[PDB]
C-alpha cells in the first residue's frame, strides 16, 4: 500500500470464456475491474498483470522486489513446477500472498505441493475469484 | 449467513498470553471480540467456540451439519492427525473454510498435510488472526 | 458368549438420519434393536455402546479386557489413526472382530490402513449393518 | 440367490490334510459339505469350485458374470498379485464377497494389499472357514 | 511381413459382448475380421490369437521368437504383473508392439506401470481397436 | 478433420541434422512434408508447428481449444515437467494424441512419467516418425 | 525442582495388574509411591498424574507451561500420533523428558517415530519403571 | 536323499538353443543329463522337471510336500511375482534351495526381490548351470 | 578453446545488487569482466551470456552444440526442473561444466537433485563466483 | 555389576576441548573421573574406554560378550551406519544401554535411525554427560 | 586355481564358540581345516584369512586384484554397509563369489540389500559353512 | 594458506596402476608431485596424505581442526557411507573442499548422495585429477 502487484501466470487469460465449472464464470478483464474497484475503496492502487511466459512473470517479480511493493500471485501450473519463480519471489521484501481460485487440495495429488507456499506470507485456495479481493484487503491492513 | 460457526481446536485457548512470536499477540477473548464486531458490520452472527477436546469439537460440527450453518475451522493439531474430524466436516452441507494463523507450509514437513483441506471449500494460512475475518467476509458474499 | 460387547466410535451416533448413501438408512437405535434381537435368538447378551470420545471407548475396552468378554468394534476414524485404541484392544483376552459398514478398500487410499486389524481375530468390511450381525454369529460358535 | 458361486484359488485344495495351524483342520471336501448344508437351510444352491489355475478361475468368473450370479472368492495368492483376476471380477453384475481364512493383516506386510477388495462388495478375513458361511448368509439377505 | 503375430491375453475374449463402455462395442471375432482385412490390403498375413492362459501365451511367443516373426501384444493384466511374459518377449528378434485398447494412463495408478514397454519397439494406448490396425501398418513399413 | 493441429516442443527443430541415433535421420522440414502428404491422401489439412517456447506452445493449444480442432503433441521435455501444458491441453474439446519418437519406457526412469497421458485420448511411443502419421490416420476415422 | 510434573497417558492406569510381560509387574499406585519416595530423598516434590484423555493431559501441560515447572512424560500411544500434545509440550519453558517403559525400538516399526522427541530435552526408553526415577534425578541436577 | 526334486519354471525349456549370452550354451536336456550323472556318483535320484505353467509347478510342489522330498527350484519370472508359488514351497518339510543361473543382482532393480528366498533354506545365483549341481551336493550332505 | 561459452539462467542477472548474502557481492557485469580477463591470460575467448528465458538458453546451447564449442552452465532453477535443458546439453560434443555459486547441498533437500549433472563432464558448487574461473581453467587444459 | 564396560566410539576423544555447544564442556578424562567416582559410591567398577577404530570397538565388545559383563555404548556415527557393531552387541549376554549425549531426534533426519537401539536393553539421548551416570545406576539395580 | 583367496570380515572369528544357533557349531580354525582339505582333493591352494578391520580386508582384496587370484568373500556386516569394499572388489579381474552362512533373506529387511552382489560372479546364502566349499568347487571348474 | 591439507580415502592409493578408465592414468605419487608443484607456484604448502583406514583419516581431520588448517578431501566410498567422517569434518574451522575424480552423478544412483557435501564449503566432481589443483587455487584466494 498504496501499490499492490497482482500477478497471474499461464492459462489465466482464459478465465470465464473457457472453463467455467472449475475456476468460475468471471473473465480476466472483469477480474481487473473487480480488483481495481476494491482497491479504490481501500485506497490502494492495483497493478494487475497476466502472462503465459515464465520470463515475463520473472521480470514483474524482479521489478516488485526492486520497488519493494507487495505481490499477489496466481502462478497457475508454475506453482507446482518452477523453482526459478519461487526463488525470484524469495527475494521480495514486501509480503507475497499465494492465491488459488480452485481448491488445490481437492484435485490430483500432484496439485497439492507448492514451491511458492514455503516462502509466501500466507496462502488462499478455493475461495474463487474472491481470493484476490481478500488478499488485497489483508495487505491494506498490514 | 446470518449464522456463522467459528471453531478453534486444541491449544488455541492459549492465544497471545502464550506464544506470541508464532501465532500473534492477540488473546482468545480479543479474537471473539474481533470476529463479533466484524460480523456486526457484515450483518452476520458469529458463534465462536474453542475446545481442547475432539468429542466436543465433533459435537459442534454435528450441530452445524444439522442446522446447515457454515463453519470456519482452526482445528490445531487435529488438522494433520484426525480422520474423525475430517469425516464429521465432510457431512456439513454449508461451506467450511479451513483457517491457519501461522503459515503451515513454512514449518515442519509434517504440518503440510491436512485431512481437512480436501473436503474444505477453501483454506487460509499465514494471514494471522485476520484469516478468520477474511473467511467471514467470504461467507457473507456466498 | 453369553456376553458380547458391541462398540461404535466417533460419528457413529449419526447413522441413517445423516448420510445414508454411504453407511445406510439404518439409525443407531434401530441397530441396537437389530443386534439385541439377533443376540436373543442366538442366546447371547449384546451390550451395544457408542461414543465420540477416545477415553470413553478406552474405558469400555479396559472393562472388556477385565471381564474377558468379546468385542465387536467399529472405531470409525480412530481405526486409521489411534495407537492408544489398538493397544487397549491388544490386551483383550477374548476375540475382537473389527467391523466396517462401508468397504474401506474402495475409498481414499488412507482409509485402507488399520491399526486394529493386525491384532483383531478377523475383520468384516462393506457388508453394511449386517457386518455386526455376522460378527455376532461368529462369536456364538467360537 | 438361489445360485451362489463359491470359488477357491491356488493351494486351497490342500485344506486340513496340510497346514492346519494357519488355515484350520477342515479339509476341502468337508468345506463343500459345510457350505452345501448351510445353503440348504438358507434355500440357496452353492456351486463350490476350487482350482490352482488362473485360466480356470478366470473362466468360472466369466460364467458368473454372464449368468449374473453372485461370487464368494478365496483367491489365495492371486489376491495380492493378479490384475487379470481383479478385472474379471470387476465385470460381475452380482455381489462379490472376498474371503480370507487367515487374518491377512497379522502376517507379512505384503499379504495386506489386495487387488480384489477395491472392487468387492465387502471382505471377510480371519474368521476361518466360517467366513464362507457368513458370506453366504449375507447374500441370502441381499 | 508377410507374417504378423497378433496376440491378446486374459479376459480379451469378452470384447464387446461384455464391457463396452471401456474397451468398445467390437467383439473378438469382429476384431479378427478387421485385422485380417487390413492385412489383406497391406499384403500381410495376420495370425491373430487370444488366450486366458499364461503358458499358452508363453508358447505363442516362443514360436514367434523361433520363427523370427513380429508380434502385436495386448497382454491384458499380465502387462502390469508378469515378468515371465516380459522375458519371453525380450527374446523376440522381430519388432514387438505393445497395444492397449483403453488409455492406461487415465485409470488406476497401478495400470500405469508396464513390464512390457521397456523391451517393446513402441507402444499404442487408448486409440481403441484401431491401435491394432495402426500397429499392423507400422510393421508393413519396417 | 479437416483441420489437424500437429505440435512439436523444445529441441524438436533439431531433428535429423542432430541426433540421429535416437530420434531418426529425418529432418523437421521433411517431417512437415511427410505429414502434409499423408494428410493430402487422407483428405485432411495438417497445420504442423514447432517451438522451443512454452508460451508459444501454450498459445497454439489455446487456439486449438477455441477452434475445437484436434492436436497431435510431441512436447519434448515438457511432457515430464510442465503442468501448465497439461492443463491447457485438458481444455481441448477435440481429441489429443500424445506422440513420442523414441520409446520413453526404455530410457531413464524419469522419462516414464507423463503429465500429458492422463488427459490424452491415447499415446504413441517408439514407432519413430511414423507415430505422427499413424496418429493422423486415427483422427481421420474418428 | 522443587516441583516436578510426572505425566502418564492412555492405558497407563493398567500397569502391573494387566500386562506384565511388557511394561513390568509394578502397578500405577506403586509407581507413584516409588517416584514420591525418590523425590523425598532428592528434595523434590513429585506431582504424578495419569489420564486416558488428550484434553486432560493437554490441560496438565498448559498448567506446567504456565507454572514453568518441568515435565516427565509417558504419553503412551499419543507419542506416535498426537501433534496437539507435541505442540503443547513445545511451549514448556522447563525441561521435558520423554519416558518409555518398554524399548520402542525393538517392536513394531511404527512405534519408532515420536512427535515428542524432537522437542524433548532428551528421552529414556526400555529401562522400565526406573526410567522415571532416572529422569527425576536428572532434573534434580539441572 | 535318495530322492531330489529339481524344478524349472517358465521359459526354462529354451536353454542354450535360445539365449545363450545370459543363461549359457547348455540345453535343457543336456542339463537333465548333467544333473542325472552328478546324482549317480552322489548316490541320489534326480527327478528333474520343467514347466511354463504355474498350476503344473504348483502340483509338483504339492507332491514334494506330500512325499517330504527336497526341492531345487529355478522358478524363472515367478520368483519375483508369485505368492502362490512361495506359499506352496512354504509347506515343504524338506529343504528347498532357490537357484538362479544368471546373477539376479547385476540386472534390473526389480529382479532383485524374491518371494522364494525368505522361506528357502538358502539360495545360489550366477554360478550358471553349476548352481544346480552345487545345490544337489549340498542336499547329499544334509 | 579458443572459444568458451559461459551461460547463466533465470534470476542470475540480479547478482550482487540483490542478494548478496547467498550468491555474493559481485554484480553480473563485473562477472563478465572477471571471466573476460581470466580468459585473456589463459588465451581463450569467453562468450558470456545470461537469460531468464528457457527458449533463449535453449538456442544458445543449440548454437554451442553446432559450433562444437564448450559450455559452462549456471542454469539457476532450471537445474532442478528442466528436462528440455538437460537434453539440449546432452547433445553438446564439447565438455560441459555445471556451475553453482552457492553450495546446493547445504540448502533445501530439493536443490540437491540436478538434471544436468548426469550428463555434465563435472560440476562445481559453493566455490562462489570463482567456480566459473576454475571451470574456465579446466577447459584450457583439456 | 561389579564390572561395567563403558565404551565411546569415533570422535568422542574430542569432548569439551572441541565442540562444546553440542556435546558439552566436559573433557573425556573428566568423564572417566565422573564415571569412576559414581561407580565408587555405587560399588561397581567402571572400565571406561574410547576408540576411533571400528575393529578396536569390535574387540572390546567381543571381550564383554565373553566375560558376560554389561556395556554402555556411545558409538558416535557408527550408531547410524554400522551393522558390524550392532551384530557384535547382539551377542552380549549382559544388558547393553545405548547412550547419546546430544538429543538425536532434534537434529538431521538421518541421525534418528539407530542400528543399536533394536537390540539394546534401552536408550538414553540428550541428557548430556549425565546419560552415562544414569545408565550406570540402572545396571547397579538390575 | 591353483590359488584361491578366502576372506571373512567382522565378527567371523567368533564362529562356533559363540552363536551357534545362527551361523553353526563350526569354529573358525575348523573352517580353515575344512577348506584346506577340500582344496587338497580339488588340487587348489586355499589362502583363508579373517579380519575385523576394513583396511585389512581392503589390503587383501588389493593383493588379490594384483595377483589376479579369485576371491570368496564373507564380509559380514560390511556387505550391507561398505561402498569402499564393493569398489575394491569391483577391480578384481578373477571371479568373486559372495558367501553368506545364514540365509540373509529370512532375517531383518535391511540384511537383504548387498553392495557386493551386483559386482559378484554369483552368491551363496544359507547353505551354512558348506557355502565356502561349494564356492571353491565352482572355481575349480571355471 | 600457507598450509593446505590434502586427504585421500580408501582405495585411492591404487591410482593409475589400477583402473585407469575411470579415475585416470595418473599414479598417486605423481599426484603428490602435481599438487606439490602447483602449491609451489601458488606459495602454499601441500601436505598430501592417503589412507585406507577410517581411524587414520579421522586423526588427520582432528589434527586439521586443531591446527585450523584447510582440507581437500577425496574420501572415496566413505563419502556415501560414513557419518563419523562427516562429523569430524563438521568441526574444521577452515574451509573444506570435497573432491571427486570421477563424475559421481553419472554412475550408480547410490553414488549421488554425500554425507560430506552439506557441511563442505563446496564440491568438485568429474574434473579428474585437476579437481585437486582447482581446489588448491580456490584456497589460495580465500
Ligand atoms: O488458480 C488456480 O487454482 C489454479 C491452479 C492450477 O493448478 C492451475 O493450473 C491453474 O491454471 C489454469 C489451468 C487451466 C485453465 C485455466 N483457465 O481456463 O482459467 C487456468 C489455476
Ligand atoms: O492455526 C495454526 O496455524 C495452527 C497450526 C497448527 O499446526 C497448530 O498445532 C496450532 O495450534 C497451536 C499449537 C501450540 C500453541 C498454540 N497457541 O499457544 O496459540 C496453538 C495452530
Ligand atoms: O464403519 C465404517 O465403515 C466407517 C469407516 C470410517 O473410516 C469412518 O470414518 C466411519 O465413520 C463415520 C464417519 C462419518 C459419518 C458417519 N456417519 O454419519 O454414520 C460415520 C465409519
Ligand atoms: O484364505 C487365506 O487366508 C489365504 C490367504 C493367502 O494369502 C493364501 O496364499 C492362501 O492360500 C494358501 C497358501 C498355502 C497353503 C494353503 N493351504 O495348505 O490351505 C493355502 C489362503
Ligand atoms: O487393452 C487394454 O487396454 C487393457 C488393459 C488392461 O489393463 C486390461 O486388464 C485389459 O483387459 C480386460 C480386462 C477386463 C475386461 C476386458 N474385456 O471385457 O474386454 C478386458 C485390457
Ligand atoms: O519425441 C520424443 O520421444 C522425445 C522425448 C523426450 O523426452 C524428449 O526430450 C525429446 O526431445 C528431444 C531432446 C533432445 C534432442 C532432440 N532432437 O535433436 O530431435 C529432441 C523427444
Ligand atoms: O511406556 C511405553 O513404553 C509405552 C509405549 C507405547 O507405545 C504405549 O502404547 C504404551 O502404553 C500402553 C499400552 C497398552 C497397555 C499398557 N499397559 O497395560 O500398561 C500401556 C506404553
Ligand atoms: O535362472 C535365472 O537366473 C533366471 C532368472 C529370471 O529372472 C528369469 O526370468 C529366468 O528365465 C528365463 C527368461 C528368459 C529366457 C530364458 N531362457 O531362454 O533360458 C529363461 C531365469
Ligand atoms: O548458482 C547457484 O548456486 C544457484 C542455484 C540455484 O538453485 C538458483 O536458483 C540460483 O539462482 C538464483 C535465484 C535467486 C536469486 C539469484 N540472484 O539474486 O543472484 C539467483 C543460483
Ligand atoms: O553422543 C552423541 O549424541 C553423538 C551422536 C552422534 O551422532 C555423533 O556423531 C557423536 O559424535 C561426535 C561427533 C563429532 C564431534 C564429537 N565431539 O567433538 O565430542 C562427537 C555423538
Ligand atoms: O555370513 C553371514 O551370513 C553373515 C551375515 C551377516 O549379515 C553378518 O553380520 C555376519 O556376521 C556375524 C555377525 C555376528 C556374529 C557372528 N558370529 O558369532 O559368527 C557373525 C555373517
Ligand atoms: O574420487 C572419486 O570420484 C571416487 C568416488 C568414489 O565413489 C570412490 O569409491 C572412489 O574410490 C575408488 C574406488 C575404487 C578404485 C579406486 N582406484 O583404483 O583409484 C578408487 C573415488
Ligand atoms: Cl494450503
Ligand atoms: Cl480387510
Ligand atoms: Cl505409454
Ligand atoms: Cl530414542
Ligand atoms: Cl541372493
Ligand atoms: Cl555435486
Amino acid at each position: 500500500e498504496l501499490i499492490v502487484n497482482v500477478i497471474n501466470g499461464p492459462n489465466l487469460g482464459r478465465l470465464a470464456r473457457r472453463e467455467p465449472a472449475v475456476y468460475g464464470g468471471t473473465t480476466h478483464d472483469e477480474l481487473v475491474a473487480l480488483i481495481e474497484r476494491e482497491a479504490a475503496e481501500l485506497g490502494l492502487k492495483a497493478v494487475v498483470r497476466q502472462s503465459d511466459s515464465e520470463a515475463q512473470l520473472l521480470d514483474w517479480i524482479h521489478q516488485a522486489a526492486d520497488a519493494a511493493e507487495p505481490v499477489i500471485l496466481n502462478a497457475g501450473g508454475l506453482t507446482h513446477t518452477s523453482v526459478a519463480l519461487r526463488d525470484a519471489c524469495a527475494e521480495l521484501s514486501a509480503p507475497l500472498i499465494e492465491v488459488h481460485i480452485s481448491n488445490v487440495h481437492a484435485r490430483e495429488e500432484f496439485r497439492r505441493h507448492s514451491y511458492l507456499s514455503p516462502i509466501a506470507t500466507g496462502v488462499i485456495v478455493g475461495l474463487g475469484i474472491q481470493g484476490y479481493l481478500l488478499a488485497l484487503r489483508y495487505l491494506a491492513e498490514h
